[PDB]
């Protein structure tokens, strides 16, 4: 527990001014007994305290609310599962409610959090940071929430952001600040034909039939392909280039924020977050041409450096789009 805490002024909190006026923290607690979690009640305390009617607070757990009045009534959810993204459209709407809270007074703050104030809440620090015109890159932004939130004078593990996709929807953030004036690209409605994934070797059975594939839209299972059994799906292997692609079949119409989850019926093969082997996010309004690449580092899972004598340097997923207007 090296994240960098507030221990001034008769309060010791969980708490890291990120910048003067943004703050991450983890869960606001009830009914603790102790140690290492904020008790709602101080960190109620601090707020009035240290910022009287002049805080906003942002939890993003899709998992727990709490008794908002404790804060006042000044709390926005944003519905974010651990380990994952929120939809851009909930990002935009955090932005613009964030905006309309900090260009009201120079002298407001916002208090982002989560239940470890990590993966999700720098997610949306990164991002609003771009926003505020600090970074003019995500890579720069997500570098200094870790700095910041880290406290390696106390210990050398990472506390900013590492989950693939979190790290994905801050860059969608900066190319929608770079290329789409802060708003939504236009709509970009795709199927998925295709999947192919290299260094197939020491992945399960090493040749796809241990594998299945779901996409999710706004949380829901739109589609389900079993490898091995041709279930919506037409497997080839390719032991001499360590490869399986897959012939995706009834793919319905795909719009926004997808999440792609791959299942194994491999006892060997280790699951991660998400209750699966691997996943990853994509938006198909900002995927560029037919397909979409993603290394063992843009997965969710292979991005874990312990994975890394399962997914091998060249370990890679493709998605084959077809557009839905051809
Ligand atoms: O009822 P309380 O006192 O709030 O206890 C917490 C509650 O059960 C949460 O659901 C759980 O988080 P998850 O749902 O994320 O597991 C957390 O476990 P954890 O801290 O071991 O995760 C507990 O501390
Ligand atoms: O609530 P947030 O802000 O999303 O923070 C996450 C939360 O603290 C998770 O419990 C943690 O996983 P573990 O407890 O399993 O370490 C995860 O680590 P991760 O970044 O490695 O996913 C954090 O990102």
């Amino acid at each position: 527990q090296n994240k960098r805490r507030y221990r001034k002024d008769g309060f010791d909190l969980d708490l890291t001014y990120v910048t003067d006026h943004v703050i991450a923290m983890s869960f606001p607690s009830s009914g603790r007994q102790s140690l290492f979690r904020n008790p709602i009640g101080e960190v109620s305390r601090f707020f009035k305290t240290k910022h009287p009617d002049k805080f906003r607070i942002y939890n993003l757990c899709s998992e727990r609310g709490y008794d908002e009045t404790k804060f006042d009534n000044h709390v926005y959810r944003v519905m974010i599962d651990d380990h994952n993204v929120p939809t851009l459209v909930d990002l935009l709407k955090f932005i613009d409610d964030a905006k309309v809270w900090m260009t009201s007074d120079p002298d407001h703050v916002i208090a982002i959090h989560s239940k470890g104030g990590k993966g999700r809440t720098g997610t949306l620090v990164s991002s609003w940071l771009l926003e505020d015109g600090k970074f003019d890159t995500a890579k720069e932004a997500l570098e200094y929430f870790g700095s910041r939130r880290t406290d390696f004078e106390v210990g050398d593990v990472f506390q900013g952001v590492e989950t693939a996709s979190q790290i994905r929807y801050v860059g969608y953030f900066e190319k929608i600040k770079k290329n789409y004036g802060g708003q939504l690209p236009p709509m970009k409605k795709l199927k998925v034909t295709g999947v192919t994934i290299t260094a197939i070797q020491g992945v399960g059975r090493g040749n796809g039939s241990d594998l299945s594939m779901q996409i999710v839209s706004e949380r829901q299972e739109v589609l389900l392909c079993k490898f091995a059994e041709g279930y919506n799906c037409a497997l080839q292997y390719d032991a001499t280039d360590d490869c399986v692609t897959c012939e995706v079949k009834n793919c319905p119409v795909l719009a926004g924020d997808i999440k792609v989850r791959f299942m194994s019926t491999s006892k060997s093969l280790p699951r991660g977050y998400d209750n699966c082997p691997f996943y990853f996010w994509f938006n198909t309004s900002l995927v560029e041409g037919d397909h979409v690449t993603l290394k063992r580092e843009e997965i969710d899972n292979p991005h874990k450096k312990k994975t890394w004598k399962i997914y091998r340097d060249n370990f890679t997923v493709k998605l084959t789009f077809s557009d839905a207007e051809d």
